[PDB]
């Protein structure tokens, strides 16, 4: 049973939402039964976006296999159940990469290398690579059809297509249908162009997924259909939604994975979207309000924490609660003091590196920990809750990460190579990346929302608890809630007199779906909850 | 059954020969049984080339029903039986005339009358007018696919393939593939840029024809296959050959109408090509050779006695006579004199309008008369003929046509309503177009050629010969060898004191084929053999 | 006073002599007394050329500072005065490992690394470098506008003429206006579609050079101007020519530099092309004629020895001697002996790399030294020069080179780390690349020819002369006349007891230009003219 293959493409603009599309076809395709998969060719020349800053690009998602990739991977492992690995996304500088080291080397034999066929082949061996073994591959193309930065996929999928074969290849093309005031219609007319450019390119699209601000009626379906060498069954609306979580039901009820099904010959049953609409229900009716202050350094783009904004979401579903997401720069808890902290019924402090707002995230820990506030900690989270305790409660003066101040007294948290304690003496692979199995203290808060010994969360970070300085913050009422490795390296924190002080080094954000939730955001959306009914 | 159209379009540059590679694929498609037809569209704006000089886009072809049309229709006729009529050619203006006409008097009841769908409907419903009844439709677009003329065109051809589906839709594309001195090798990127600019206003080729000055290798043929989405085996190699009648076997070689008749799923044998190895044999095999001089005032394009040319091939072939054909310019006749008339074994005078360069044919006519050359006079080539025997024989001074002096003495030649005699006396669908019959003379050559008393020829002209002053033009030992119609009017003379002198009004190079030749033109060409041996 | 920049594009095939164009165009504005440069800008991904077979891509050329470069580099040098070095050249490859080698390090401070701004401002960044400091520079981009390859080069160079101003800047656009037999005219649509193409890039050519095997006439340079938005004076004719030395004068004789010089506000003399008059007639009027034998392993592709064959060219030039270069595979010379040796006046065996067919080489040296046959060595043909004579001459059994056969006894070639004698016992960085000066050894064959002491010649070679088996060698007869560096390397030998021997280790032939001719060159057809006259 040969592998099918569907390249999604984008045409007018970008931010179409086209991996939220592919991840909403894929879960359609998954509910019939379906072996489906995703991967995400990024036109950038960042060799993955390990380098990438949070505020420019977005936030850094983490893979179990612990590779550094595009949020859009996110949006995959929260619409489907199969894991995404480095195989699930790469970049033109990978590609480029690639054919340099082999071509310095020697690998082509005294041979010009040249876009085609060497850049080609090296695009279509990856995404053979991450596809072969499933019924239905998804391969979202980034940048917009058009440009110049995409054209090396386009040709190298286009190729593809006639090798594999139109029996088992399919071409999704996402265009912007705008609706003009002055005329109170939506217009085809950059459909229109935007599919004869990618004809210009050599792909003829078989399925239009046309997005706008409202439905795109059948009148224009029609004209897009006459005009572009597609069935008016292959024109999908997909118009503006309060709810991405709605976007399956929408394109079922279109029979767009009926269409799929047929072309690819696949005999499989209807799509069971009951999670979906459980869902979709949940969202549509909240009992509660909460307003959770999110207090980071990269508030400026909501996108640098994606997943903690959607983990917050699917914690809201699981307590039928209605979460405000508030952010809150850090650095404005410097200026203006913790009066921008009133009114949060939680407080969570998010990831980050660089000293930069850190001092607000202290500040804000504090606030949270001294006025019985909830607060959840993730990563810089965790070091901040550490910090404020080691400094505020055990007395440690000007108590630091060394990543901040490299010769503080008190290097609370350290890289495991810089580990002294206050007086300078020392003990007789620095970055953690991906799965990694953390044991739970018993009778922790943790260790109950977990309702189990082990759990496995995703790491990306560097500075780690400094165990030499632990046991006089231990002493001082703080408790080692979770650890991990051969090292023993302090996974969470607790402040056991607190409702709801929790602090993790992992990112737990990235393992939360909708269909899911995850116990730890569960358990602090519960906690905001509980104290918004005590004021 | 439902009848099957190969859309046949140009890249790259015109003059690719797109008639002649259409007429040679309808003759292997009807070498297997297939009633096939071929039509043209023009993208010119003349409503039909009826208003067009021979100098300009060359000859004006005339089907039996009378139609003007482009001389592609010369090239159809010659190489498949299925006739031509008014519905196998139209232009951009005939479209624009018919939509105009109907938008004046109101049929689109209030519309916007629009290139879409007004325009493309109009040259649809023309194309099926054309093309259904029959098994395969060639349609031929003329102009070149990036240009802005052909555009309708193309458009119109890309929703019929839609509409019809494309079971029952083919699209051939010819593109140049030059050869490089610098580098030896023939040149696929023009093809490649080309199939991408048809692509960009919606069409994917099926079939790629590769014109060159030599046969396009299978690397080239592979590498145009890889980048225009077209299999290896519909890339076929046209290169320039020293005789059209062999392109029939070269596209057949190559599989071209296997591979339409599988597309179309048509159960018919395979091609015998004897009659086109036949005309090949005859054409490769002459016993004698002879050089036919051709004067007339439209030399600096041959295509404007395109037809005539052929004729006198065929002429050729059906006596084993090499036919050179030496085109001379009437006018040179006037200023140099008969000193350029020498050393030709018959003369041919043609078609043609205006007075330039005629007393030149008259000159020749007389010439030919004088000294016994086998003379063939057409149209024009009659009047001339007429205008010498009138003049130097019959002592008629200064004997002319209206159409050059309308107020000569001896108006020879006159519109029926002119018809004068030589003291101003008179008697009591000016333009003939199209087949009409012809009573041929008991005791005439032509009579003896044609082998039977009435033939269907076909006529472009307006000046008749004067049956007012014929009488005395007969008394001087002109002979009448066809007359036609109520009004008796002169269709054939002859000089019965020459070996051979025949001069007709109608147009017989129009029903002469490679592969059933043409009575008169067997007979002048024989004659000019005969006048070469006793030299 | 402002560096000007011409942009030298390509349309419609590739091989259409840019770089030949480019250098033909400089020579006439070096020809104004103005300060003017060439670079190349290739699409390939190869880093450089280093790693590019001779078979696929020609000859890697060698600057003065020992950068290995495209062979257009070797037209530049042999049209102009001014020197190229690594800055004139660059690919892809190098661009896109430039900006990786910066992302991975971190000088982007967590950016998106995208085609634009960032590969296109690397680009900017090395054409400025390359170019400053200069009148004109002529920016030749490699690949055909319309392909993939080459956009972000066009995207580049788009930016640079609005930045530096368009007072500073011209695009000069090639492309192929091919001749059709059928109607017997060259054809403008490519160049009409090209420019549409360059333009949909954002490229409004300045001036069109029109390539074809005739003069493009008035009327098709005129149908040019009208389609291209470019003035008919800046439309130019490039015929095919039988000598690329008359294209200065060709282009001059149509005010190509004039309009440049205009448009620039450039005051400066006529073009005073008196050399490549001189070049011209000398090339036109040879008063002998000789047949030299090139015997290597690279002969399936002649531009493999591009720098080699131009420089005999220029040794017939200051000679007056027709030089008919004879190409025989050295392979051959093994399989069928030296019997295809016999009817050579000189023998010339060229640079190369691995064992296949340097036997034959070997047999070749042999068959020259033996039968008094005029012989020059370059590189690998002054190994199989040494290895002949160490062999058949000074009777050591099978001496070799170490790149050939490692473990030989005889190791007369090899690296300075290898070098052994024949029992095995040794002495008590390793690529040779660009301009080193050699010691010429007094009353040498060399030493005459140079005329001087020193001579400063290009090197691109490994394996060096093992000086522990040298002094055999020379008491065997054989003669240095050569040599260079603190380690006195082996740079030129000779045979005394021969009309004339030569063999070097550096490349003579990228010194050597049709103006000022080549020492070694020049003797080296001499020698064959005089071998030629004793038969
Ligand atoms: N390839 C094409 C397609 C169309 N049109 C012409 O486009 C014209 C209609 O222009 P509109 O109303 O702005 O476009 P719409 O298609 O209705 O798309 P929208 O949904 O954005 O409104 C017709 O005269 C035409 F003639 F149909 C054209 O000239 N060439
Ligand atoms: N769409 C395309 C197609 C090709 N190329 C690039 O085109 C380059 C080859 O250039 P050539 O030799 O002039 O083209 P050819 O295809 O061999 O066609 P011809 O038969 O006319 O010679 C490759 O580096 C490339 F990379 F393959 C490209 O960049 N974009
Ligand atoms: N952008 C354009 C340009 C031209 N044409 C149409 O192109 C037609 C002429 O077609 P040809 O004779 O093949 O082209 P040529 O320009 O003479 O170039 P060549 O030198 O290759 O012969 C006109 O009817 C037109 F109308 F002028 C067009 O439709 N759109
Ligand atoms: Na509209
Ligand atoms: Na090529
Ligand atoms: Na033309």
């Amino acid at each position: 049973m040969t592998t099918n293959y569907i390249f999604v493409t984008g045409g007018v603009v970008s931010s179409l939402g086209k991996g939220i599309a592919a991840a909403s076809l894929a879960a359609i395709l998954e509910a019939r039964g379906l072996n489906v998969t995703i991967m995400k060719l990024d036109p950038y020349i960042n060799v993955d976006p390990g380098t990438m800053s949070p505020i420019q690009h977005g936030e850094v998602f983490v893979t179990e296999d612990g590779a550094e990739t595009d949020l859009d991977l996110g949006h995959y492992e929260r619409f489907i159940r199969t894991k995404m690995s480095r195989r699930n996304n790469f970049t033109t500088g990978r590609i480029y990469s690639d054919v340099l080291r082999k071509e310095r080397r020697g690998d082509y034999l005294g041979a010009t290398v040249q876009v085609i066929p060497h850049i080609t082949n090296a695009i279509k061996e990856r995404v053979l690579e991450g596809g072969e073994g499933h019924d239905v591959v998804l391969v979202e193309i980034g940048g917009t059809v058009g440009d110049i930065e995409s054209l090396p996929f386009l040709e190298a999928i286009r190729q593809m297509a006639v090798e594999i074969g139109r029996e088992h290849t399919l071409f999704m093309h996402l265009t912007l249908v705008p609706y003009m005031a002055a005329s109170g219609e939506v217009k085809t007319k950059p459909t229109q162009h935007s599919v004869k450019e990618l004809l210009s390119i050599g792909i003829q699209p078989d399925i239009l997924i046309c997005r706008s601000d409202r439905a795109v009626p059948a009148n224009e379906r029609a004209k897009i259909a006459l005009f572009c060498n597609v069935p008016e069954k292959a024109v999908i609306s997909l118009k503006d939604v309060d709810s991405i979580y709605k976007i399956p039901g929408l394109l079922k009820s279109q029979g767009l994975d009926d269409y799929i099904c047929k072309r690819f010959s696949l005999n499989c049953p209807e799509a069971n979207l009951s999670e979906w609409e459980q869902v979709i229900f949940e969202e549509a009716n909240p009992v509660s309000e909460v307003t959770i202050g999110m207090v980071g350094k990269y508030i400026e783009l909501p996108d640098a924490y994606k997943s903690v904004i959607e983990a917050l979401k699917h914690g809201g579903l699981k307590n039928r609660v209605s979460v405000n997401i508030k952010l809150i720069d850090s650095q404005d808890v410097e200026t203006r003091g913790v009066e921008i902290l009133k009114g949060l019924d939680a407080i969570l402090v998010p990831g980050g590196f660089g000293y930069r707002g850190v001092e607000g995230m202290i500040t804000t820990a504090r606030f949270a920990r001294e006025n019985n506030i909830p607060y959840l900690g993730i990563c810089l989270g965790m070091q901040v809750a550490l910090i404020d305790y080691a400094r505020h409660v055990a007395n440690m003066e000007n108590a630091n990460s060394t990543e901040f101040v490299p010769d503080c007294k008190y290097p609370v948290v350290a890289l495991i190579t810089e580990w002294r304690d206050e007086n300078g003496n020392v003990e007789v692979g620095t970055m953690r990346l991906g799965a990694q199995q953390c044991q739970l203290v018993d009778d922790s808060l943790v260790r109950q929302l977990y309702n189990a010994p082990t759990i496995v969360e995703r790491h990306r970070h560097r500075y780690e608890v400094n165990n030499m300085l632990l046991k006089q913050i231990e002493d001082a009422g703080l408790r080692v809630a979770g650890r991990s490795g051969d090292d023993q390296l302090v996974e969470i924190i607790e402040v056991p007199n607190h409702p709801w002080f929790v602090a993790c080094q992992f990112h737990p954000e990235f393992t939360s779906t909708p269909r899911d939730g995850h116990p730890l955001f569960a358990g602090f959306v519960k906690a905001a909850s509980e104290f918004q009914k005590r004021q």
